[PDB]
């Protein structure tokens, strides 16, 4: 309350210039100051759905040891549109943390898929995110049906705000285990879908793991990130878009300026 939007930042004007919506959650884990803008509406996950898998199968591996490194073999009629990883290695199979890294990374779908099959599919996947206090992320459904993004519907939906704090958990807080957190982190870091979104707003010397999400209609694209600001403690964010019509698009540069004005509005010098 007190320390939420402690500073105005111009986020209506932003989402009236995109012709949508833009929602924002912010959270300095040092001070506890936070952004809030349109955090507790719904939005479609996409692909962002796939950092949270990466983890719930992490989470898996603290209680089966050899997990990650099982190797998983998958036929031709596994691959999805847009599985740029895994299309490489459907001769040889994957194991599993390939397969994690490679949604996490390249937003494989393929890959998603096969992890999805592994923890009981979106209901197992909303399951782990119960399990870790985060009662507003829901997947109802596989790639590529997820990516609908229809306006109202709350099926494969979260919020800003809630994408925000599981982030914390899982990234800086005690819902992995200390090596699988730090797994975590590292997959997160080494993402390459994310340079045009919360990266951009990031200066260069700072460290950041993303993970982004674009649904391809409505709209609708996403980011959600972990920033460590040098001399001071990490930021938690997540953005969020979405768009009234099915042909309207996204805007990676909508995104960028969103988390710029987060950092703005939690002081952060960049
Ligand atoms: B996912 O929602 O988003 C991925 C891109 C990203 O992480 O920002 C691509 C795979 C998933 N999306 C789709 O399959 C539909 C597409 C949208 C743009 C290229 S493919």
């Amino acid at each position: 309350h007190m320390l939420t939007n402690l500073v105005a930042e111009p986020f209506a004007k932003l989402e009236q210039d995109f012709g949508g919506s833009i929602g924002v959650y912010a959270m300095d884990t040092g001070s506890g100051a936070t952004v809030s803008y349109r955090a507790e509406e719904r939005f479609p996950l996409c692909s962002s759905f796939k950092g949270f898998l990466a983890a719930a199968v992490l989470a898996r591996s603290q209680q089966q040891a050899g997990l990650l490194d099982t190797p998983i073999r998958y036929g031709k009629n596994a691959l999805v549109p847009w599985s740029p990883i895994s299309e490489k290695y459907l001769t040889t199979g994957m194991t599993v943390a390939e397969l994690s890294a490679a949604a996490v990374q390249y937003s494989d779908n393929a890959a998603a898929n096969l992890l999805l099959k592994e923890l009981g599919g979106p209901a197992g996947l909303t399951a782990f995110m119960r399990s870790i206090g985060d009662t507003t992320f829901r997947l109802d459904r596989w790639e590529l049906e997820l990516n609908s993004a229809i306006p109202g519907d709350a099926r494969d939906t979260s919020s800003p705000r809630a994408v925000t704090e599981s982030l914390q958990k899982l990234t800086l807080g005690s819902a992995l285990a200390a090596p699988q957190r730090q797994q975590f982190v590292d997959w997160l870091k080494g993402n390459t879908t994310g340079n045009h979104r919360i990266r951009a707003a990031v200066p260069a010397d700072w460290a950041v793991g993303d993970k982004t999400g674009t649904c391809g209609v409505y709209g609708t694209a996403n980011d959600y990130a972990v920033v460590w600001p040098t001399g001071r403690a990490p930021i938690v964010l997540a953005v969020y878009t979405r768009a009234p019509n099915k042909d309207d698009k996204h805007s990676e540069a909508v995104i960028a300026a969103a988390a710029r004005l987060a950092l703005e509005g939690l002081g952060v010098n960049g």
